[PDB]
């Protein structure tokens, strides 16, 4: 019928070898060798391009089809070659790609190509349940080809409804695959298409013969019907006559590093900051250099230098584990968990969209009620207990073996550990020489190091998941601040017993015990609200109400206090690796005033009380002590006070806050709606819509709190437990994991023995767990010391890293040590220790009744017998599985 109509039926006809002769006849095409080569050995600074589709786009923006600018929008991005070539644009400013990905499909790959800094590129994404979103730019390559042109019509038609949504918001640049432009219907549809939303189609010389795809760029001005059939008559054309040669074209070199980015970054106090930044400086002269593509949007940039790379993206499987987790091989929500990636691209991938940021500032009404709020908690905190200055003799007792030592200038670089630094008075004269400093009103050696935290995560685009920001300051720099905010922590000030709302320094055992409590107690649903990056959020006005323990504090105290306060947190100077082009790695130097370092002493301390404060404003919204206007300007501030008098302690008591996790019981389902001033102050929401109302929990053992939920187990006696539950996939991902690389067996057998013992005191009620984790401790010789780490969690006290039995361990922190625990009677034997029930275990990721976990069960006494020979026969085993 019409002239594409005609060339798809003659395709349809053609036989292998017509087809295989035609597809590539007088094409033009990019020499992707070079590319390929480089890819397969991950060679992110070439400036490769990541697919075919980088020069697609390339063609359309110098014949002026395409000028991309602003905000642009890749729909469908699979590797992300348009991605990564809109970025290198000089008007392009952002760039987020969206996909599918995951089995068969194409998922996003991590390049270092020029301006990746304004890429952010996301996975499981299906554009079809995707809402539209206003962008400068709008890209979407999607249309898979088929034999029929029927199948392609309606997928181009599917195609073309969603974009749709996308053009009425006006992008000014936009560039759609239409995969079937040649039918009656697509013809139709596309001068409609063309009459609301302009543009025109253009056919690609870089695609192959057996595609009439075009694409709708906003640049073309032609009749539909003339640009599809000019483009159907060359097609036709080039199926008659001999095979002509294909055209080669060198592909794009996008480039490499970072692009100059908009800065919103707020002015250094070069008063107090200039000292450090200068030292730095001085320290790395040679080297020392501005860079004017530096990626820092909302941080102020003072410098860079050449500088190592550190860190690694390396995962490797604790093969004891994986051979006694066999059913699980098949479980992605396991076996996809692995190491975060923290070289200095693995760790600036996450910085950039996370740390990067600028929360507004919080209204002055806003502003009020939290400084009122946070006086009031001081009072209260500081009721029965005296700050005090902490000693260098305190701080001994306190510094582990594997606490960091932070060494930023020539002079701190003297030892080796933390533990021989304590031990010499060359150190102790560093600490009262910054003190003197301090004294006079002077910061000369406070400096932040920042990096990725190496940690087990599951993964992102197929690859390890970029790292998360840590960052704490030198051994002797994190001394002064113990001196003077230490007694935080040391004297238990964030205490149930002294805040009320707190858990500072117990265990997981007995957290769950405080949800059933709060249960008990009358009001509403239990909220347990994430705030989406909880350190990034904490502001000028958090820190200034947190400086107000200092009132507390005898003078000299205060002093000291303020000092650090001032110099270390209200400003702070940071020293971080950047992946700079040409493969090279440089250091460079930032500058901020709000946010909290996760590193800082009194970190957990501080993190308590404002989301305590920020809970009790929550409620003072919802019970409507608070109005509307209040934001703006408070008016009569006498009734915050009169709030807090009355019903402060009460509504503390009904709260569970671990630093920035927290449980709220309110008084009623106000507390879903109390969104204005929880929003003014910046802790939003994590994965809500920033107005719709929270979601509560009507069941307690239903809510989460520090990664957790948690059940109430009745023994075979009758006496109950309230213990900690998770999905069983993050506990049996993570054990499977192992950190260190090049490991003997004994050490990642000691590190499978640290996972079956922790299970077997915190998880013995999940029926796989307990399986597993007598298999793992059946098939590790006895002797064999647990080593290694099996939680960052400060609510995970390790009473599992032992030699001692695990049912008298179990007994000392469930019965004998349990203040919930009215009878001391002890449990006997394992088999009296019940597991959670049925539903609920299966609910939590379990495989029972599953035919390859209970094959897995009946057999594993072999295959505990197989891991003893891996290990190593000749070695003392004992069976922990009769
Ligand atoms: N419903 C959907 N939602 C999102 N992406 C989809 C999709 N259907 C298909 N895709 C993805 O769209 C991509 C089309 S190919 C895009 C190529 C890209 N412009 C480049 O330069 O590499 C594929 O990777 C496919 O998996
Ligand atoms: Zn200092
Ligand atoms: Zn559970």
């Amino acid at each position: 019928e019409t002239l594409g109509e005609k060339w798809k039926a003659r395709l349809n006809q053609m036989s292998a070898l017509e087809f295989y002769s035609y597809k590539k006849s007088g094409i033009t095409e990019v020499c992707r060798e070079e590319a390929r080569r480089a890819l397969k050995d991950g060679v992110a600074t070439g400036g490769h391009a990541v697919s075919r589709g980088s020069a697609k786009i390339r063609w359309l923006e110098e014949r002026g089809y395409l000028q991309p600018y602003g905000k642009v929008v890749d729909l469908g991005c699979g590797r992300g070659g348009w991605s990564y070539y809109a970025a290198t644009i000089r008007k392009v400013q952002e760039v987020r790609g969206y996909t599918k990905g995951g089995p068969g499909h194409e998922e996003p790959m991590l390049v270092q190509s020029y301006g990746w800094n304004i890429v952010r590129l996301k996975s499981g994404v299906d554009v079809f349940h995707m809402a539209a979103e206003p962008c400068d730019t709008l890209l979407c390559d999607i249309g898979e080809s088929s034999s029929s042109p029927e199948v392609e019509e309606t997928r181009t038609l599917r195609v073309l409804s969603m974009v749709g949504d996308w053009l009425e918001k006006r992008p000014g640049a936009f560039c759609i695959k239409v995969l079937c432009p040649y039918t009656s219907t697509m013809m139709e549809t596309m001068e409609r298409l063309q009459r609301r939303h302009g543009g025109g189609l253009v056919r690609v010389p870089l695609c192959r013969n057996s595609t009439h795809e075009m694409y709708w760029v906003s640049g073309a001005k032609s009749n539909i019907i003339k640009s599809v059939s000019t483009t159907s008559q060359l097609l036709l054309g080039r199926m008659d006559g001999p095979r002509r040669p294909v055209k080669y074209e060198e592909d794009v070199n996008l480039g490499s590093g970072t692009r100059a980015v908009a800065s919103c970054a707020e002015a250094p106090n070069m008063k107090i900051i200039g000292r450090r930044i200068e030292r730095i400086r001085n320290e790395h002269a040679e080297t020392w250099f501005l860079d004017e593509n530096h990626p820092y949007r909302t941080w102020a940039y003072h410098g860079s230098y050449e500088a190592p790379t550190q860190g690694s993206a390396s995962s490797l499987v604790n093969g004891v584990v994986r051979l006694l987790s066999k059913p699980w091989d098949v479980v992605t929500g396991v076996t996809g968990i692995a190491m975060t990636d923290t070289t200095p691209y693995g760790q600036q991938r996450v910085f950039k969209e996370k740390v990067d940021t600028r929360v507004p500032d919080p209204q002055e009404g806003t502003r009020q009620v939290m400084n009122i709020v946070s006086s009031w908690l001081w009072k209260e905190l500081g009721k029965r207990k005296r700050p005090r200055v902490c000693t260098k003799e305190e701080f001994i007792n306190k510094v582990r073996s594997n606490a960091a030592l932070g060494a930023i200038f020539e002079e701190e670089k003297e030892w080796k550990t933390a533990v021989e630094a304590v031990n010499d008075p060359r150190f102790w004269a560093l600490v009262d020489r910054e003190r003197e400093h301090h004294l006079r009103g002077e910061c000369h050696s406070c400096v932040y190091n920042m990096m990725g935290k190496r940690e087990k995560k599951q993964g992102e685009f197929g690859k390890a998941k970029g790292s998360r920001a840590i960052w704490y300051m030198w051994l002797g720099a994190r001394f002064l601040e113990f001196e003077a905010l230490g007694f935080l922590n040391e004297d238990h000030w964030m205490g149930r017993e002294n805040s009320g709302g707190g858990v500072e320094g117990l265990g997981l055992q007995r957290l769950g015990y405080i949800l059933e409590e709060m249960n008990r107690a009358p009001g509403g649903k239990m909220y347990a609200d994430d705030t989406a990056g909880w350190d990034t959020r904490i502001s000028k006005f958090d820190l200034e109400n947190e400086a107000l323990i200092t009132n507390q504090m005898e003078e000299g105290h205060r002093t000291l206090a303020l000092a650090v306060i001032k110099y270390t947190y209200q400003n702070k100077v940071v020293k971080v690796l950047r992946p700079a082009e040409g493969g090279k790695t440089v250091m460079d130097i930032i500058s901020r005033q709000d946010q909290r370092g996760s590193g800082q002493v009194v970190t957990y301390a501080l993190n308590t009380f404002t989301n305590l404060v920020v809970q009790l404003i929550r409620n003072m919204e919802a019970e409507e002590v608070l109005e509307m206007q209040d934001l703006w300007l408070l008016r009569k501030p006498e009734k915050v006070t009169r709030w807090l008098q009355s019903n402060g302690w009460d509504r503390l008591k009904r709260m569970a806050v671990s630093g920035d996790d927290c449980v709220v019981k309110p008084i009623d389902d106000r507390f879903a709606h109390a969104l204005r001033f929880l929003n003014d102050m910046g802790k939003v929401r994590k994965d809500t819509q920033e107005w719709k109302p929270s979601t509560g929990w009507s069941n307690w053992e239903e809510v989460p709190f520090c990664s957790h939920h948690f059940n109430k187990l009745y023994l075979k006696d009758g006496r109950s437990i309230v213990v900690p539950c998770r999905h069983q996939d993050e506990l049996i991902g993570r054990a499977r994991v192992s950190p260190g690389a090049g490991w003997s067996i004994r050490e990642t057998a000691c590190l499978a023995k640290s996972y079956a013992q922790m299970w077997q005191l915190l998880y013995f009620h999940r029926r796989d767990l307990r399986l597993m984790a007598n298999a793992i401790c059946s098939a590790v010789p006895v002797d064999w010391v647990p080593t290694g780490r099996t939680t960052w969690s400060i609510h995970g006290k390790g009473e599992w890293m032992t030699t001692e039995d695990m049912l008298m361990v179990w007994n000392r922190v469930w019965i004998e040590e349990n203040d919930h625990m009215e009878d001391k009677t002890p449990v006997t034997k394992w088999t009296d220790i019940p597991y959670l029930g049925k539903r609920e275990d299966l609910w939590c990721g379990s495989l029972i009744g599953h035919r390859p976990r209970t094959t897995w069960a009946e057999n594993i006494k072999d295959t505990v017998n197989m891991v003893r020979r891996i290990i190593g026969d000749e070695e003392k085993y004992m069976d922990y599985l009769s």
